[PDB]
């Protein structure tokens, strides 16, 4: 069988492991930190990850995520006023299990379940060097103490995320991203304060059949509000203009009283602070905003190592389909191994290249033009991000069967050397964007 190497177990990598080891191939996974650890708020999953996960144990992670699955009817989006000024109907988006849960709680599962199916992982172990030949590939495994021990593959998955120093060390970026002015407060509000403060009451109503999904539309400020799992999860997200040079990372506390400037000017500010201030001090975070563009390839020069995941296309955290498109990276990853074999291994991964590249760049390419915008308070109906691009090209899409039908004609291209028209994708999408292929 294939001896799999996985660099970085967050939700992209973990989903490769088991998505590999499900398909038959030997899978030694390595992470440098404690992800068993509560850190971060939620992550939504759309039906396009969630048929994926599906299949993983018969069953039996889906069951496992039940109670995190999306029950939420439509979203109401509001302006500054309180005024519904907008519903976005669901009921076709959620047709299929949707999940939104904490991070830490989805990669508490689908750890879980990579150990029980016998995925080889190593906690505490930061990675370096790969290097390629044509009969296989190699990472050198770090120790805290100075350690050094080559590891032998026959190829290497790099989904150690948007500062994978696995694509500093192969493909690099020519330039930085660069700060688009904007950041994100977000945060899980603490629950059992939110409970027994009557003025945030009012968050309760209808949590138990509907999880809450509110959007607020301000000068300045974009405010989404959900509940998950029967309201025992409450969670939110306020996008804001911000000029500091702030780190991208998911550590760094930030002053609440930022927050409540911003919004308690405003009718509806009052309103919606009795909620955001039972956030822990210690879980108030600040991202910046980044506009990362799509890279010229995922697939180094000898074919034994891939970026996947943040590693190749890092989309804004309200994108809404950042995890899910890592997600069936990894399917398509591992349904191309499949088909091609170990003597094919090179070939495998520039066919799932071929097929991936041109859908999650013009998911890059689009959820920042929908989270882009120079909005004034008049917000209308498609609409300055209302977290409106649910397309069902995007979340009908059926990764696998794709893969499965296509493979043949993308290796046909790979083989004789011409491009691959994905139809993944709407026909018109790629020329409005220029997208070219990879
Ligand atoms: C601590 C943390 C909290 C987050 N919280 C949220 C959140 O609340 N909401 C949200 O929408 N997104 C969150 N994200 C990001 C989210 O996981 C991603 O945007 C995406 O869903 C999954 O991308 P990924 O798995 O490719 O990369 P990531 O999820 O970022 O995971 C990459 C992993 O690789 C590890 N790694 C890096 N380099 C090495 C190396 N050399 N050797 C070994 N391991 C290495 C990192 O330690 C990390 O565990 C968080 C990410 C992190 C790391
Ligand atoms: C700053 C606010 C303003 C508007 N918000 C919307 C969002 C996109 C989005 C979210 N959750 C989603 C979501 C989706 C689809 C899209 C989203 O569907 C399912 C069915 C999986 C259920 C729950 O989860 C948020 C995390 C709340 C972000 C945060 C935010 C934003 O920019 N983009």
């Amino acid at each position: 069988e294939v001896q799999v190497i996985i660099v970085g177990l967050g939700i992209v990598g973990l989903a490769a492991a088991i998505e590999c080891r499900e398909k038959g191939h030997s899978v030694h996974a390595f992470e440098k930190s404690n992800i068993l650890k509560s850190i971060g708020d939620c992550i939504g999953l759309q039906s396009n990850a969630t048929r994926i996960i599906k299949r993983w144990g018969d069953g039996a992670v889906h069951e496992a995520l039940r109670p995190w699955i999306v029950s939420s009817k439509e979203i109401r989006i509001h302006n500054s006023s309180g005024r519904l000024i907008i519903r976005q109907d669901l009921s076709e988006v959620c047709e299929q299990p949707n999940y939104l849960l904490p991070r830490s709680e989805l990669i508490r599962v689908m750890y879980e379940h990579a150990l029980k199916i016998g995925v080889e992982i190593s906690l505490g172990v930061e990675v370096c060097e790969p290097s390629e030949d044509e009969e296989g590939a190699s990472v050198v495994a770090l120790t805290r103490d100075g350690e050094r021990q080559i590891v032998r593959g026959d190829f290497i998955i790099c989904s150690d995320g948007v500062h994978s120093k696995m694509r500093k060390a192969i493909m690099p970026q020519p330039v930085e991203p660069r700060p688009s002015g904007y950041a994100a407060f977000r945060a899980l509000v603490d629950t059992e304060t939110l409970k027994g403060d009557p003025e945030a009451s009012w968050v309760f109503e209808g949590v138990e059949e509907n999880d809450r999904f509110d959007v607020f539309f301000l000068s300045g400020a974009q405010i989404a509000l959900q509940s998950c799992n029967k309201g025992k999860v409450f969670s939110w997200f306020c996008i804001h203009q911000d000029t500091r040079n702030l780190l991208d990372v998911w550590t760094s506390p930030a002053d609440p009283n930022e927050m409540l400037d911003l919004i308690k000017v405003w009718p509806i500010g009052q309103r919606l602070w009795s909620v955001i201030r039972h956030t822990q001090p210690q879980k108030f975070i600040n991202y910046p905003l980044l506009n990362h563009k799509p890279l010229d390839h995922w697939v180094s020069s000898h074919g034994r190592l891939i970026l996947i995941g943040d590693a190749a296309h890092p989309l804004s955290p309200a994108a809404g389909q950042g995890a899910s498109q890592g997600i069936e990276d990894a399917n398509v990853l591992a349904t191309s191994l499949s088909l091609a074999g170990r003597q094919r291994v090179s070939l495998a991964l520039h066919v799932a290249e071929r097929i991936r590249y041109a859908r999650a760049s013009a998911v890059q390419l689009i959820s920042h033009r929908v989270n882009e915008g120079w909005r004034n308070q008049d917000w209308d109906a498609y609409e300055n991000i209302a977290s409106l691009p649910l397309e069902t090209w995007i979340y009908g899409h059926d990764s696998q069967a794709y893969t499965e039908q296509e493979f043949e004609m993308v290796v046909r291209a790979v083989q004789e050397g011409e491009e691959y028209h994905a139809t993944n994708l709407p026909d018109k999408l790629r020329v409005q964007l220029g997208i070219r292929n990879v």
